[PDB]
């Protein structure tokens, strides 16, 4: 029954709380909306009135808030972190991880590790469900056992910023997948198809796309841009998705993809593979 | 078995090589005739014109860039009497109906539309699925020939269906690529190995793949309540932009940020990803 504090009782915060409770720990919680602790009071959880009193209560602080900005606001009056390990499970950018690591260090925190939970709340605590962890190996190692309450942790690096870097990279893929999937479902739906039957038909094709991704990552690393699926042809197919959508009276996502491919053609990269879009991104700070 | 092919691009040349490998008597036409050079050794006949290529065989395969190029290339093909047309040219549902009409008007026996769902290098593998729509009988007749490009799947008697499902599947592919390109740009600029990243990512991408049928049920059942609201997802998309700015790396997923923003405005911030589908079905708009 080690003492753990948890800041944030949102969708993911509350799933974290339940995992930590089941693990057999003595849990102090704080949330802006204290009512979100209501389902935890019966399970023997203490609700601290302020972030400060919450952090005082335990040597191990878990944070799972909306964002860095909300994390900075919440930690504002948390003056004393002596002998505390911070486990930050708040989505943010690599520098935001470094910024919170710095905020808690300046306040006497013993250590900081950052975690990206890669599943929705309902999956938290399945050994299958993976959380990526970055920060000092000894710090991970001391929290490993507690952290096993939320599923399998993968320590990806000693660098505090890395779990967030990989988080942002993986959420990029997820964002792209959902954008395409939502566009796919709007088209088949409006045209009077059953979305569940379409999904059964799509799943084998979506698995093939997943299997082509490593080959593409190799192409990117080796700057090998020639294949049988040029950007000119792919752009023509995206334009037909727009027209297909228009024909049905449905809206059109993938605009950034259309824009970056349109410009790619302009710069005489029209004959390159999808791997050729990566240098379009790495060489220019722009929102397509 | 006499087959005519119109189009010797990346996919057209792969089709040609499948049809040769399966013992067709191939006649070809392409705007750039030189693209038939690898086929002349193998005994293929090059026709001077679309008309003379179509004239040469009972069964016509078309694999051109677009509908526009197809109608422009069929401009002086005025006699399809006796011809069965297999159109493997990507296009809209309405374009498939237009070519079917265009080719009927000129005397074609029948017309089927197919959508090849693999790159040329995988064409001819039984694992490679080409969606076919059109008359069952017309498909039944061509099924044997088409076995050369892999496994064909007759999705509907309705000519427009292969192109409907094609556009739907290519939407997913374009999203997946958009995401992957963003991910690779981010981790590459950060000094990570793209191939080691891909190994790490693989389990996670397969997991996303598995989530999609559930989301389809949510869309059909109009069930938009879960533990992953759009406000939370938008916040994460915004962090991908800032992560990218930190690295001096460009950012895609613009239409995804935009539609989620409007969702939040319309009071749908609490909804799941499934709550985006009605944002699209309601309004003709580019996001
Ligand atoms: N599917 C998921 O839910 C999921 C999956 C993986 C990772 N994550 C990550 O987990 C983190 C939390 O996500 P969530 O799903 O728990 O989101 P959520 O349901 O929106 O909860 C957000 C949390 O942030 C707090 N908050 C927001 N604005 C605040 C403010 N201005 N001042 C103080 N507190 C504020 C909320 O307090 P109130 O309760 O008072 O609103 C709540 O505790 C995010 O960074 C997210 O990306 C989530
Ligand atoms: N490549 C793939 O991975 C892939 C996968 C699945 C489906 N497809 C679909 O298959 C079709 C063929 O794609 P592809 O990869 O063969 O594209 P491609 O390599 O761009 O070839 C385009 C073909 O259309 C011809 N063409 C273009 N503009 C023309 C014009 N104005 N007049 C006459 N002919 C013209 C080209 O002639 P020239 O040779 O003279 O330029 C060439 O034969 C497309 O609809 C595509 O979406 C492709």
């Amino acid at each position: 029954k080690p003492h753990v504090s948890l800041i944030g009782l949102g969708n993911m915060g509350l799933a974290i709380a339940n995992c930590l409770i089941k693990s057999g720990c003595k849990l102090t919680v704080w949330n802006r909306s204290a009512s979100k602790a209501a389902s935890l009071v019966a399970q023997g959880v203490t609700v601290a009135a302020t972030p400060a009193e919450c952090v005082a209560s335990s040597p191990t602080i878990v944070i799972c808030l909306l964002s860095y900005d909300v994390t900075q606001q919440t930690l504002d009056e948390v003056i004393d972190l002596s002998g505390k390990t911070i486990i930050n499970l708040t989505n943010g950018t690599p520098q935001q991880a470094v910024k919170v690591a710095t905020l808690v260090q300046q306040r006497g925190a013993e250590s900081y590790i950052h975690g990206a939970i890669m599943v929705p709340p309902i999956l938290l605590g399945q050994p299958s469900s993976v959380t990526l962890i970055s920060g000092p190996k000894t710090a991970y190692e001391s929290q490993k056992e507690l952290l096993s309450s939320i599923g399998t942790t993968r320590h990806v690096s000693d660098d505090i910023a890395k779990a967030s870097l990989l988080d942002n990279a993986l959420l990029s893929i997820m964002g792209g997948v959902f954008e395409g999937w939502v566009q796919a479902l709007a088209i088949v739906g409006k045209a009077g198809e059953d979305e569940v039957d379409f999904a059964a038909l799509a799943s084998p094709f979506v698995k093939s796309m997943a299997d082509w991704l490593p080959r593409i990552a190799g192409h990117v690393r080796e700057k090998q841009y020639v294949g049988g699926s040029p950007l000119t042809m792919q752009l023509e197919a995206l334009e037909n998705i727009s027209e297909t959508s228009r024909e049905l009276g449905v809206g059109v996502l993938l605009g950034s993809m259309r824009e970056v491919m349109s410009e790619a053609v302009k710069k005489g990269k029209g004959g390159e593979s999808i791997a050729g879009l990566v240098p379009m991104l790495t060489e220019l700070d722009k929102k397509w």
